[PDB]
C-alpha cells in the first residue's frame, strides 16, 4: 500500500481529522507517531490504529504540549530514534488579547517552530508537510471565529511561503481547508441541507482522504503550495 | 479498480491531457469515450488503451466537433448507446475578435453546451464532472493568451456555479488548473528550473491523477466547486 | 475641477450606475459621451447633466447598439469629432445557450471590440480604463445569474491582462464589482440589513464616485489592474 | 475641505506612509495624532504638516511604543483629551521564532489591541477605520518576507473579520496592500521598469491618497473590508 517505508507525525492526533489521519496512514502501511497533550484521547487514538489490524511496532505515542520547545523536541526525537527518518508531517495543531495569544501560539507559532525542527529530515527523504487550516480563512468574513482565522489565514500564507522555499530542499508542501467536519432534529437537518450544498456533513475520514492525497507524490506531486478546500461547497455560499 | 463499472467522457482525448486521462481511467476499470476532430490523433489514444491491455469493448470513440450540436449529441448518444449510463464527464477541451470568438466558442461555449445535455445523465448515476481549466486564469495577468485566459476565468466561474446548483441533483463538480505541462538545453533547463519551483516540467500522467482523484468519491467527496491548482507552483511566483 | 479638459466615453450611460457616473464626471468638468439604445432614456441622462448646470456642449449622445461594428465606431467616432481626443472609458456595458451567447456578446465581446479600438486614442493622452464588473463574478458561485456571472469574471481576467498589457502604452486600466445597488416593507427593510452588511442599499452615486477615483490619477495612479469591489460587504458573507 | 472636523490616529507616522498620509489629513483639515517610538523622525513629520500651513494646535505627537499597553492607552488618551473625540484610525504599524515574535507582535497583535481600544470611540462617531497591509500577503508566495507576509496575511482576513463585525455599529474598515514604495544606475531602472509594470516607483503620497480616499465616506461609503491593493500591478504580475 502507499506510503509503506514511510514515516509520518500527525499532531492534533487525539481526536477527529487528526485521528483519523493517523489511523488512515498506518492502515497504507506507514510508521507513525501520534501526538497530543490528553494521554487518554491519544490513546483512544492508538486503540483505533491497533484494531484496524496494524502492528503496535508502527505507532509511537508522545503525550506533549506542542507549544513548547520541549515538546516539540520529544515528537521529533522519538520518531526519529524509533523509525530513523521523517517522510511526512502532517501540521494539525488547533474577544481578549490572551485569548489571541494562546490561539496564534497554537495555530501558528507552534507549527512554524516544529515545521523549522523537521526541515533538514524532511529534506533528506524528500518529504511532504501538509498543513491543516480551515475554510475560517478566506476571502470572506469569519467574525465567528476572530483569532482562530487569522491565524489560519497567516498558516494559509505560511504554506504558500515555505512552499516555494523548501520545494528547493526536495520537500513538497500544500495544505488543506476543512469546512464543518464532524463524528470525530428535522429543524437542524434542515438547516444543515442549507448550509452544506453537499447536503451531507463532512466526515474525518473525508479530509483524511484528501491529506493521504497529498502526502503522496504518486499521486499529486505536480500540486505545490496549494491551499485545497474540502467543505462540501460551504465557503462559495 | 476505481471507476469499475463506471463510465466516463472526456472531451479533448486525442493528445496530452486528455489522452493520458483516457488512458488513466480506462486502466482503472472504467467505460470510456473518447473524442476529437483528429481521427488518427484519436485513435493513437485508443491504441494506448489496449496496448494497456484493456479491452476494446471499454472504448467509445467519437471523431465531432464538440462546438457543434450534432458533435454534442453524437459524443453522448453513442455513449449511452454502447455503455447504457454516464458517470463522468471530464470537459478537457481547448488578437482579433475572430481568435476570440473562436476561443470562447471550443473554451466556454461547448463545455456549457455539452454540460448541459449530460446533466440529466450525470444526476442518474450522481456524477461528477471535472472542468479543466488552466493558471492562464487567476489573480494574475496573462497578456500571452489574451482570450483563452479569460475563457478559462469563466471556466472556473461557470464550475463554481454548476457545482451549487448541480450539487442538488447527486452530481459533484470541480476543476483543475494546470501549469506547465509537457510530453503530451542546458539554457533551457536553467530557465525551467527557475519557472516552475517543482524543478520539473509537469507531465500529462500528473493532471490525470488529479483528475481521477476529483472524478472518485471515494477520495474526494467533500470537495466540490473547488479550483485545485497542479502547476508546480509556477502561479504563486 | 478633476477631469477639467479631459474628454470621457461611458457606455450603459442611459441608467442607473452608467447616467450617475455621466453627471458626476460632467459636472467634474470632463466632455462626456454617453450612449444607449434607448433614446428616450439617454435623453433623461442629458437632461440630469444639464439641469446640474452643465453646458450642453460638453455631452455627446450616441444611440446605437454597442455590440456591433457601427455602432462601435459611430460611439468612438462622434466623440473625436466633437472633443479632439479621449482620455477616459468607462465600459458598463450589461438557462439557454441562446441567453447564453447574447450576454456573453454584450458583457464581454463588445467590451473587448471596443476597447481595442479606444486604445489608440486612449494611448495619446495616457487614459484611463474602469471596467464595470460585478460581485457575480468573485471566489463563490452565483447561480442565479449563470451567464452573467461567467461573463463578468472574464471581464475581471480581461481587465488584469490588458492592465499589464496597456500599462506600456501610458494607459492604467482597473475594474470595479458593485454588489447591490437601487435607486437608479419591514420584512423587506429587515432582510436588506441582512444581507447588506452596510445597512444600506448601494445607490449609483456611491459607484460613480469610485469610478472617479479610478478614473483620476491624482486619486490612484499607482492602483493598477485592481479589481475594486463596491458592495457594502455583501461577498463578505 | 473633506476630514474638516474630523480626528484621525495614524500609526507608524514617523516616516514614508504614515508620515506622508498624517501630512495630507491635516492639509485637508483633520486634527491627527502622529505617534512613534523615533522623537526625532516623529518631530520631522510634525515640522512637514506646519510648514504646510496647518496650525499646531491640530497636530498630537505621541512619542510610544504602540506594542505596549501603555503606548496604546497614551496614543488614545491624549487624542481624545487634545480633540475630544476619534473619527479615524489608520493602522500603520510595521528566520528565528524571537523575529517571529517580535515581527507578529508589532504587525499583528498591537494592532488588535489598539483597535479594541479605539472601538467605542470609533463607533460614537460612526468612524472608519484603515488598516495598511502589503502585497507581501496575496495568493502567491513571498519568501523573503516570511514573517511579516503571513502577519499581513493575517491583517487582510483581521480587516474583513472586523469590517463586518464593526459596521453594525456604524464603523467603516476597510484596508490596502501596498507595493514598492520610496522616497519615503541604467540597470537598476531597467529592473525598475520590468518589476513595477507602472514604470515608476511608487511613492508615499500615492498611497496617501487611497488612504484618504477610504477614510472619506463622501468617496466611498459603500466599500467595506475591500483589501485595495496599490502596487503599480506588480502583483499581477
Amino acid at each position: 500500500t502507499r506510503f509503506a517505508e514511510k514515516v509520518a507525525i500527525i499532531t492534533g492526533s487525539s481526536n477527529g481529522i487528526g485521528r483519523a489521519t493517523a489511523v488512515l496512514f498506518a492502515r497504507e502501511g506507514a510508521k507513525v507517531t501520534i501526538t497530543g497533550r490528553h494521554a487518554e484521547r491519544l490513546e483512544e487514538t492508538r486503540q483505533q490504529i491497533l484494531a484496524a489490524g496494524v502492528s503496535e511496532q508502527n505507532v509511537n505515542s508522545v503525550v506533549a504540549d506542542v507549544t513548547t520547545d520541549a515538546g516539540q523536541d520529544e515528537i521529533l526525537s522519538t520518531t526519529l530514534g524509533k523509525f530513523g527518518k521523517l517522510d511526512i508531517l502532517v501540521n494539525n495543531a488547533g474577544q481578549s488579547i490572551e485569548s489571541y495569544d494562546a490561539t496564534l501560539n497554537l495555530n501558528l507559532r507552534s507549527v512554524i517552530a516544529l515545521t523549522k525542527k523537521a526541515v533538514p529530515h524532511l529534506s533528506s527523504t524528500k518529504g511532504e508537510i501538509v498543513n491543516i487550516s480551515s475554510i475560517a480563512s478566506g476571502l470572506h468574513a469569519t467574525p465567528d471565529f476572530p483569532y482562530y482565522s487569522i491565524a489560519k489565514a497567516a498558516i494559509d500564507q505560511y504554506t504558500r511561503n515555505t512552499a516555494i522555499d523548501l520545494i528547493q530542499h526536495g520537500i513538497r508542501v500544500n495544505s488543506i481547508s476543512p469546512g464543518l467536519v464532524a463524528t470525530g432534529f428535522y429543524s437542524t437537518m434542515a438547516t444543515m441541507k442549507e448550509c452544506v450544498p453537499a447536503g451531507v456533513m463532512g466526515q474525518p475520514q473525508d479530509i483524511a482522504e484528501v491529506i493521504a492525497f497529498l502526502a503522496d507524490r504518486k499521486t499529486s506531486s505536480y500540486i505545490i503550495g496549494h491551499q485545497l478546500v474540502v467543505d462540501g461547497g460551504s465557503s462559495l455560499i
